[PDB]
């Protein structure tokens, strides 16, 4: 409980004022630990940013496609997954952990890519199926990807525009009936 | 050769950090004189609005300028998207143009970010009244449009599988069919 406390603050800090302007020395007091406390859990910076992209890429897995792989029909699998991707990061209790994961390389990349693999596998069956406009399965992949990882630029939650609008337009536009 | 410096500081921060990269650092890459880049930006302040300035030039220059005269509000979508897609990738451009999304001085550039969104969500609003697009929210539109195309520099390479037209040609197919 402790550890995983100490990678959602260092990740909101880490957003705040970015990678480089942040001390390890602001992360301990933020996690009310001395610095010699922060280092009992974690060895440097760059193991600190580890932690949290692996912490994100399990978080991801249990909140969106551990719901979603079962899905048998591809289109639906896809226009789940879409909507659990885009409430994932306009609702989500570890928005900035999220953001860091997509903003020990190899071991990573490879996590990453898991879910690359999971989508164009779906564009595969979906295109092939006469379920969606044929489409390169990548392409369709990393259209969805840069539309959903988008968000947390642009997405004012006090607009007027509300996140489950962005869901349902968004889904709508990529997966309508077809 | 103003715009030199910049796509050489562009270049320099993508890879080094904006922390990392100093003025003397960017001279040297320049081979300039300290006094000779001096003459043109004078710390680093100033030079990170000049690049975001020089971004949305381009975006002028390489997209709006090239298709807001097109009357047919899908097909002007169709041709934004795609010099939008060659704009990121191009060598030249690519590291300005990650600069510019990635107090009084972020007023003025987002003003100028949100003149490019307005004219994205205008063709929406007139290709879906014109039944040219099946109906969505105009900023829906919009952002879903930069969401793809800004998010190209995270995985493309001019080696890999798919070349720049056949994403453009994939990008455009999905979002703008015909209808």
């Amino acid at each position: 409980e402790r550890y995983r406390a100490i990678l959602e603050t260092a990740a909101r800090l880490i957003c705040d004022r970015g990678y480089e302007g942040t001390s390890m020395q602001e992360i301990a007091a933020a996690c009310r630990m001395t610095k010699a406390g922060l280092y009992h859990h974690i060895q440097n910076k760059e193991q600190l940013l580890f932690a949290i992209m692996n912490y994100g890429m399990d978080l991801f897995e249990e909140q969106v496609l551990s719901r979603v792989q079962d899905i048998a029909n591809p289109v639906e699998r896809l226009r789940a997954c879409m909507r659990h991707n885009i409430l994932l990061v306009t609702r989500g209790w570890s928005k900035e952990v999220i953001i860091i994961l997509h903003e020990t390389r190899a071991f990573i990349d490879a996590r990453k890519k898991k879910y690359v693999d999971f989508l164009e596998e779906a564009f595969s069956q979906a295109s092939q199926q006469g379920l969606i406009r044929p489409v390169d399965p990548t392409v369709g992949a990393f259209s969805f990807l840069g539309m959903v990882l988008w968000i947390y630029k642009w997405f004012k939650p006090d607009g007027r525009l509300t996140d489950e609008q962005i869901a349902d337009g968004m889904v709508g536009m990529l997966f309508p009936p077809f």
